[PDB]
């Protein structure tokens, strides 16, 4: 049951193993807090494996977050969906720039600084822009779920859904 | 023209000078970045005046933010509306607890962790809860502007309007 | 003819000699370029009189500009209406903040960074805010002449008329 | 997703790679401030690449600005839309001369010194004139969006829209 599931997930990772242009360490999600909102997880790679603080973490469908602390053989990763996390993004098709902030909900981000009149709609893909010099650019982050316009305010309300699996992830990739 | 305006504002501060239960230093807003979104300001009090990092800052109508760096005679204050700022709050009437995050818009906060079914509505007052042990409790923070409910997601979307003046403030109070 | 005119203007200056809260040097406008758009003038005070680069210059009705270069007994002053000049201001009544830029026209300024929905109207007085730490705050700068709203853009177009006389000024005051 | 987008943008640059008459360095936009009004950006070329202070910067559709400071491998570029920036221009068809100033809005310039009666209309193309000896002449700058005439004042109000992408740009060209 674990050997099947692990194989399926591993294959998916091999199919998306060409999405990177560098060396990536295949680490597994191991320590997780029981509460289903704890937007921070642990990985089965650490210092011995060359993992460092700040390192980006992704899966076969999206950027997941960043390492925020390292142990000899394990490490802690803050997910994009944490209220404390922000990532610069852009709408894939047109290059419209924004900041995606965590909401504390496992399945939602919110985009900041999107003009109320901006060309953005449900289903548009957001990808990393790299503009904070933390993440490689071009990797999928989320898809727009909703736009809410607001009378008198400069910026629209934009809710999005991460493309990575967050809570339902198995194995994770660390970028060098 | 400055003597009139300054007097009006000062009076308002004297009328709300009984809202505190301790000693408060009356400081003025002095250095501000030209850009009208820079959610961070400076004050005309500093180290010489006993101002410290972390100190809460408010006006006659709301909590404004916190000191984040000190100079001999001036200081820098991060406002609640900054994307990096979060404050624990509660709905005044019923005690429903939430986290108010800055949106980067001068006139808006967003509440996190509010159950989709929660008893919250447009016009409800949010006040500090003190639960992060950073702010005194009971001081006005914002009023709910909008609730948006979301199918399948645990938490509602709540937008609120700070009660303090943020960008349109003159003088500020520092709590000891 | 010059003794009458000079007396009238001097009196007006004596009536507005209580608008300052410090020592002010009464200097006259002396060297001016023939072209009626040259938004830069000279004054009959200089180094010998303690005039310095950066010093604010005003008349009985408004801030006029700043000294930009000093000579033994004369000095050059850049006016607010020069395209290269900007001054932080605020709407007197409500404290709405903005940047007033010179237009190159002797009788016009333009305000930057005023929300399209902002509470501003024809006849509102703008005064210095001091927020650039160059000018004393509270001194009259201009009155709003026109608001033009713009579909899709965040900021309104605001044209204003300086309260100082610019080209039709006689004598000028330098603030210490 | 980044490889597609980057290819499209690169092609567009190859199609407009004949607009220059000299050697141009293809640099990418890398460091950008989160705030969506910060009219200043960074490029992934610098001193090592022969980039210098003052150097003009453009894209496939317009002049973008100028380098204002150089680092070993990166550089900072001030955009035309910054309130501090001015560029001499001319109406393409008739040669009517003007100064285009930044407004602080990402999508707007304003023309100075345009006679109220001047032959200028919505949709006219403005191009660099070279007359400040900073920019090559003939390169597209903006298109007129609006003319507002003003009773008693010599100069019309002219708002224009840059042809370059400013905030929505990917890669940039530096002119030698």
């Amino acid at each position: 049951a674990a050997l099947t599931e692990q194989n399926v997930r591993l294959r998916e990772l091999l199919n998306s193993a060409a999405l990177v242009d560098d060396k990536v360490l295949v680490s597994e999600l191991i320590g997780v807090d029981p509460n289903p909102f704890t937007q921070r997880i642990m990985i089965d790679k650490g210092e011995n494996d060359g993992v460092f603080v700040g390192q980006p973490v992704l899966d076969a469908s999206g950027l997941m977050g960043q390492v925020v602390e390292v142990m000899p053989y394990t490490a802690r990763v803050l997910l994009l969906t944490d209220t404390t996390h922000s990532i610069p993004v852009q709408v894939n098709r047109n290059g419209l720039r924004a900041i995606a902030v965590g909401t504390g909900n496992p399945e939602r981000l919110e985009l900041r600084y999107v003009a109320d009149t901006a060309d953005i709609k449900e289903g548009d893909l957001l990808v990393s822009s790299g503009l904070g010099q933390r993440f490689p650019a071009g990797y999928p982050v989320a898809t727009v779920k909703e736009v809410i316009h607001d009378s008198g305010q400069p910026f629209a309300v934009v809710r999005a859904v991460p493309t990575a699996k967050m809570n339902r992830s198995r194995y994770v990739l660390l970028v060098f």
